[PDB]
């Protein structure tokens, strides 16, 4: 990338910008822009780009052959009881969360078990996050 | 990518802005602008791009061949009692939540065994995250 | 991707903006735009692509295959039992949520066992979450 920008508020290229209580009296603006923009991104020049991928057995054998790419789970437990006994209460639950494996963003990219590959891999993220506001 | 934006409010590439209680007198404004852009983006220049893949086998024997790609998940047990007893109370539940395996933006790309590929991958992902909010 | 944008309220590319409570008088504005632009994007040039997959087998025994895929989900197992007793109780149940297994953007792409491919993969994803809002 080039230019990535984070702004909490206000991305202004010119701003005049005034709040309130302000006495906004005999002003004179004059204001001139000459922008000029080049990009030139990402420019390939190749006379040639080769690629495979050859496999070759001969007489062989072959037994308990066993193959398992990335991200492999087995055996997963979740045990979460909540035993709640009451014997003449005031119970006074506002905000209060029960959150198991939440997940918000998830990017899964080039995840195999043999790859060949040439090029550009880019990964943006932008977000503002709050889990809990309460009041 | 080339250029990103994050602004909580306000994007304004020529902003005269006012809020309240001003009094706005006796102003002139001359204002001039040239935007000029070039883009000129992902540009390949290639004679000659070759793929394959080729397997070859020969007089070979084969036996107990197992292959597994990525993501393989496998006995998941999710076991969440809520037992909850009363005796003469007052509950007062306002703002919960029990969330389970709660997901937001999930994007998959190029998962798969064997893979070949030539060019750009690129992935952008914006937003605002708020939960939860009880007043 | 060039030019992505986030912004939470306003886009102007130009904005003569003004509040309540503003007294606007006496305002001479001259304003002037030239604004030109050259977007030359995905060019290609290529003399030549060539693809292909070839397998090849000969006088051979093959016994006990199997290929499994990526996303392979296996003996999922969820249990939520949700026992409420009750002895002369006030339940006040406002906002509250039981979610299991939500899901708002899943994007699924290129996911195979054996893939050849030649170009551009872009993936843009915007939002505003929020999930809870209660008074
Ligand atoms: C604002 O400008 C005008 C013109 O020049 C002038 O007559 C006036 O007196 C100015 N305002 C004040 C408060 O002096
Ligand atoms: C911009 O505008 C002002 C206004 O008078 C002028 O003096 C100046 O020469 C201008 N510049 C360009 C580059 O156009
Ligand atoms: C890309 O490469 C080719 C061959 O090398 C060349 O003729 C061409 O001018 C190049 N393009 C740029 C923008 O440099
Ligand atoms: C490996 O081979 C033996 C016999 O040759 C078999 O009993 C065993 O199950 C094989 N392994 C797996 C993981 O299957
Ligand atoms: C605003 O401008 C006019 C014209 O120049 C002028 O007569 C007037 O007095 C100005 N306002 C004030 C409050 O001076
Ligand atoms: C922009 O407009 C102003 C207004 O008078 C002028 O003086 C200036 O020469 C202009 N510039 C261009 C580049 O057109
Ligand atoms: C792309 O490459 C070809 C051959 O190398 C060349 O003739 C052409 O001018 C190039 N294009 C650019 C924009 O550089
Ligand atoms: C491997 O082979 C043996 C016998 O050769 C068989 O009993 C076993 O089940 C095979 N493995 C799997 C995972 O099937
Ligand atoms: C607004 O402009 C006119 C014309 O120039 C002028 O006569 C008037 O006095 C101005 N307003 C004020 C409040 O001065
Ligand atoms: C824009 O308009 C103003 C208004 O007078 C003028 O002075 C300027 O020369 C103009 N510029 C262009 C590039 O047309
Ligand atoms: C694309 O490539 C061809 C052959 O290399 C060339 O003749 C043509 O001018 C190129 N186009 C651009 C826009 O560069
Ligand atoms: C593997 O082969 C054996 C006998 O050769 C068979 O019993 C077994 O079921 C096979 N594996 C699978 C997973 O079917």
């Amino acid at each position: 990338s080039i230019d990535v920008k984070y702004i909490g508020v206000k991305s202004a290229y010119v701003s005049y910008d005034v709040q309130k209580r302000t006495i906004y009296l005999n002003i004179t603006n004059t204001l001139n822009i000459t922008n000029n923009n080049y990009y030139s991104v990402e420019v390939e020049n190749i006379t040639a780009q080769v690629q495979f991928s050859k496999t070759v057995i001969g007489k062989a054998r072959l037994n308990n052959i066993t193959i398992i790419g990335p991200l492999d789970m087995k055996q997963i437990d979740y045990t979460v009881p909540t035993v709640i006994a009451e014997e003449m209460s005031y119970m006074y639950d506002f905000c209060t969360l029960i959150s198991i494996k939440v997940h918000n963003i998830v990017l899964m990219m080039q995840v195999t078990v043999t790859t060949t590959y040439f090029g550009h891999s880019e990964q943006i993220s932008q977000e503002r996050y709050q889990y809990v506001d309460c009041g």
